[PDB]
């Protein structure tokens, strides 16, 4: 699981997700059914060449979140950036 | 607070910070007293335009890590990247 916002703008709703350390190819964008939009991410480590971890606090692995708009409510447009770490998916 | 790695190369310490949804600007990097590396960084909202919020789980606001290395070292070259929401700061 990870952070998400969801706006509502007039014509197309807007779904805001953390995904810190995720290189886009790692992200899935996906329509289950017509209804639910599935986001997905997986957080992977640089592979000791000398190289010694002090601290390690970052957790990894996938990042998911499911979110259902209403039924007959059909996804035909779908629009997703990555930026920053952050990703916004506008579904119309 | 935020989730901070650090590692240990042959002439370099290397911290790797999550700031998802921070923009570069945003990013303080910076040495107090010649010991001590500050890192720092603002999650900011994009400003009812007809847009209304139907969930909010991000919280914004001020991330910050302070990272003391040993006395009598002193930082005189100093990295920062900035990728996917992850700040990587490599300092001598």
């Amino acid at each position: 699981s990870t952070p998400a916002d969801v706006k509502e703008h007039p014509n197309s709703y807007v779904f805001m997700v953390d995904m810190p350390g995720v290189k886009s190819g790692d992200i899935k964008v996906q329509v289950e059914d017509e209804n639910v939009l599935l986001i997905s991410g997986e957080r992977k480590r640089e592979e000791k060449e000398g190289v010694k971890y002090l601290k390690m606090e970052r957790r990894i692995g996938k990042l998911m979140r499911k979110f259902v708009l209403p039924e007959n409510a059909n996804i035909e447009a779908i629009s997703a950036i990555s930026q920053d770490g952050v990703l916004t998916v506008t579904v119309n």
